[PDB]
């Protein structure tokens, strides 16, 4: 209920923040995880917008204040959480460092923007869930509803008092902005994510991709964001399987209210089905994240590592599903 707003002495103290020298070689890396370095999360935010933006790309006190109320309009759900919401702001971060020059300023401050809050006040269930249960949001928003909301929940932030990061651009630049962050959020549907992948390869493959075109141009910024979205499946495997016990507690909450309304939930949400999930991961990383990275390294070469990884990772679960597992902590 509302938008929720940090305190004064919250993004003060981003402010006074400084990243530890170690780490600045360490957040380049595609492969970095956050995990170890909870209190430095919003820091390491601030670092990556001003190596890639430059230190004046925005306003300090407006950046703070923007960065802690986005922190704070995360609920504390165990995998679509402020955690979630800086490992998709680093993956891209890593994209643009790596392919800098492909992408306008406006755009790489839109996306760094729009990783972060692309999941705003996600409460822990899927599309599938709000449209089958008719929530009020799936009346507001018939397709794609919580990537809609999501960006609702972006603006809204930004409309707060000091808040808007945005106010110094040109009315025409602002514009553009929005759009570009909306078109980024609203591609984390994963719904969206098959069709334009399929596209991507055709335009790829016929040689008709043109990155002068507007419209391919939103199609690649559409399958980087699947990519940094999905970045879980392309850390070491020890980083990867622990997210995904994050991401299995979120759907088997979801399949315990279906049951409670009289709906088995499918078995990748059902926690008396645990036995599956190998296989059902296995799906997952043929259905969608090997190709997602397929097609994205075709497309901008310096981002192999994101594949080579993902991968290593499909042939970990391969492992797990042959009975080659060694032990595992969580
Ligand atoms: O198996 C999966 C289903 C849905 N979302 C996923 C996200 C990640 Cl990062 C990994 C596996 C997923
Ligand atoms: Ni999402
Ligand atoms: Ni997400």
């Amino acid at each position: 209920a509302g938008t929720s707003i940090c305190t004064s002495e919250e993004w003060q103290g981003l402010m006074q923040f400084t990243l530890p020298v170690r780490l600045c070689k360490e957040i380049e890396l595609f492969h970095f995880d956050i995990g170890p370095f909870e209190n430095m999360w919003p820091g390491i935010f601030v670092y990556m917008v001003h190596r890639s933006c430059g230190t004046s790309c925005f306003e300090l006190e407006k950046l703070c204040r923007f960065i802690m109320s986005v922190k704070k309009n995360y609920r504390r759900v165990p995998y679509h959480n402020w955690k979630h919401a800086v490992t998709v702001a680093h993956c891209m971060y890593a994209i643009l460092q790596n392919n800098h020059t492909l992408f306008t300023d406006l755009e790489r401050k839109g996306l760094l923007i729009a990783c972060l809050c692309h999941d705003l006040d996600h409460r822990g269930f899927s599309n599938s869930y709000l449209q089958k249960f008719d929530h009020p949001l799936a009346a507001l928003y018939s397709t794609s509803t919580m990537e809609q909301h999501h960006f609702s929940q972006t603006v809204s932030i930004l409309q707060l008092e000091g808040h808007n990061i945005f106010s110094t651009l040109s009315s025409s630049e602002y514009e553009q902005v929005l759009e570009i962050i909306r078109k980024a959020i609203i591609a984390t549907d994963l719904a969206l994510y098959f069709g334009n992948r399929k596209q991507l390869e055709e335009m790829y493959q016929t040689g008709s991709l043109n990155l002068n075109n507007q419209s391919h141009r939103d199609r690649v910024i559409g399958l980087m964001m699947t990519a940094c979205d999905l970045c879980s499946v392309t850390k070491l495997w020890p980083v990867t399987k622990l997210t995904a016990n994050d991401i299995y507690a979120e759907f088997w909450a979801e399949g315990d209210e279906m049951k409670k309304l009289g709906i088995q939930p499918i078995p990748m949400m059902d926690r008396d089905k645990k036995d599956e999930v190998p296989q059902g991961q296995l799906g997952f990383y043929n259905a969608v994240a090997i190709p997602c990275y397929t097609t994205l390294t075709q497309i901008l070469p310096p981002t192999e590592p994101l594949l080579k990884a993902c991968r290593d990772n499909l042939s970990q679960w391969e492992k797990v599903i042959r009975g080659e597992e060694t032990a595992t902590w969580i």
